[PDB]
Order: C-alpha cells, then sequence, then structure tokens
C-alpha cells in the first residue's frame, strides 16, 4: 500500500489552492524513500497517471459486472468520468493539459494512454452492442466512441477553462438524450 | 507593422517544434530580428502578445463564420460547415491550438483566460444563432434547447481539438469528418 499513499497525498495536494521534498515531508518518510517509489517528479506524476487510470478501470469493470444493457452502460462510464473530474478540478487540469507538467512528453505520452483506455473500454461496449444485440450504427463505432470521448474531454477542457465554474456534469441528461438516440 | 511581424513570428514559434518548451522574448527577438528590449516597445509583456493572437483567432473565426451564415440557409449544412471550419483551423494551425486546448502559460495570466473564454463564448453565440433560426425558416427546433445543443457542439469541437493537441498533433480532427457528419447530422436531424 507504500506507492499508493504517496500518490494518496500527491492527488490531496494538487486539490489544494508541488515538489518531491514537500510530499516526503507531507507523507512523513525522508526523500529516499520517496525517490525510491519514483525517482523523479516526473516519475511521480507518471505513476499518479496510472494511479488513477487503473482507479477508474476497477471501477468500470466494476459497472460492466453490474450493469447488463450496454446503452446504461456507455451512460454510466460516462457520468463516471464527468462526476470524477468535477470532484477532483485538480486533478482535471493536469488531465486537460493546463498544467506545467503536460510540457513533459512521458506524461504526455502516459496520459494519452489513460484516454486511449477509457475509449477502447467504449469502443468494447459499441461493439457488444452491435454483435451481440444485432445493433447496425450509422458509422464504425469507432467515431461513436470518439464523439463520446470527446464530450467527455470537452467538458473537462470546459471546466478548468472556465475556473471550475462550468460542471462537467451540467446537461449531461439533455447531451446523453442526443447521443444515444443513435447508439439505441 | 512591428506589431503584425511580432505576432506573426510569436505564432511560428509556437508552430514550430517548439512546441516542447516555452518562447522568450529573446528567442522571439531573434526570430524577428531585433533586440529584447525592442519588442517589449510594442508590447508590454509576452502575455500581450497571446492576446493579440488570441484577438486575430477570433477575428478569423467570426469572419468564416460570418460567411457561412450568408453562404448557406439550410440549418443542418450551416452547422456542418461552422463545425469543419472549427476543426480545419486547428489542423491549420497546431501551434495556436496548443493555447485555446489550454496551456499553463495561457491560463495561469487571468486577462488571456478570460480573453479565451471570449473567444469560446463568441463561437457559442454564433452557434446558437444558427440553431435558433430553425424555428423560424422551418418550423421546428431540436430535441434539446438550442441553448444546450450550441453548448454540446461547442464541447465536442474542445474535445476533439484537446485530442487533436494531447496525441502530438496525431489524431487529425478532419479524418474521418465526413463520418462523424453522418452521425452528428442523424442525432440532430
Amino acid at each position: 500500500n507504500r506507492r499508493e499513499e504517496i500518490l494518496q497525498a500527491l492527488a490531496e495536494m494538487l486539490e489544494s489552492n508541488i515538489t518531491t521534498a514537500k510530499l516526503a515531508k507531507q507523507v512523513g518518510v525522508s526523500e529516499a524513500a520517496l525517490y525510491r517509489h519514483f525517482p523523479s517528479k516526473t516519475r511521480m506524476f507518471e505513476g499518479l497517471i496510472e494511479f488513477i487510470e487503473e482507479s477508474l478501470m476497477s471501477r468500470i469493470n466494476r459497472i460492466f459486472d453490474e450493469e447488463k444493457d450496454t446503452l446504461n452502460r456507455i451512460r454510466l462510464v460516462m457520468q463516471l468520468l464527468l462526476a470524477f473530474a468535477e470532484r477532483n478540478p485538480g486533478l482535471t487540469r493536469i488531465l486537460s493539459g493546463h498544467a506545467l507538467m503536460f510540457e513533459n512528453e512521458r506524461l504526455r505520452d502516459r496520459i494519452n494512454q489513460l484516454f486511449e483506455r477509457i475509449e477502447t473500454s467504449l469502443r468494447q461496449i459499441l461493439r457488444e452492442r452491435k454483435l451481440r444485440e444485432g445493433k447496425s450504427f450509422p458509422v464504425d463505432e469507432n467515431i461513436l466512441a470518439a464523439q463520446l470521448l470527446g464530450q467527455v474531454e470537452g467538458s473537462l477542457n470546459r471546466f478548468v477553462r472556465s475556473d471550475f465554474k462550468y460542471l462537467p456534469t451540467a446537461n449531461f441528461d439533455e447531451y446523453w438524450a442526443l447521443l444515444s438516440a443513435q447508439i439505441k
């Protein structure tokens, strides 16, 4: 549970209005112990992205187990992403690209992997609806999946851009009414 | 015109492989053929330079949207063209898109952040105006309120542009625009 405690404390600090040393003192350990898990600040943020991706996928998989309807499953995965963003504005800023760190390539590459994993999960759900339920979409599932992912990323971007005033979940019911019409 | 050369050179610096780091007045000075101190005589700060650039982008997009209103009268064809213009503009100006997609250097400065928000508000209002005329032109509206739909359309554009920047410009927004339109049409027809 060592590496997670550090990432948890990192997440907590990002949500407040960061330095390896400051985080070390925060979790209550030497800088050497911290550097053993994350040899550098970039590796630390890279680890935070992985920690976020793993937590989100664990929840997505739970939605897959409990929800059988492919339509509502897409809806829940979207609502989960928007709700998570909304509740973690500091994390959303680094994900949306409004953070300095986004300049670092391996960190950007890493964020891309997280969005691609989410997008893949959406495509998977669409493919199942297509093949198991016989649904015929007006376009390739990859295009529908990109639009769904685009709507989320655009909500997250506007949320940061507006200094966190325009909520990601605002009008989701209305957006979903239009998006779902061609998924149903 | 040493006001346009600076904004022009600035666009290039952001447009070059310098998307990596931050631009400096020094490097910008050399890229314009002058001194740092000489640059600060036209713009009190680098932030004012970015704001002049946002201004340019806004004038460019608003002008192109004005022409769409004049050249196309069908509501859906007008939406298609504005969505296409926004995505096409981003692909033609990768560096400029980085600003609009967000950047620490951009949103930390409250005047530049507000400015970028005005640009998006200008776009959103144009979309809202287009959607609103459908009721009087064809006697019908949309499955959701026009203000909500304008925000949804803008959101898809902002999501595509973010992905474009994030993937280091490997994902091209217009790549499958024709199929994206077939899907969007069916949803809002």
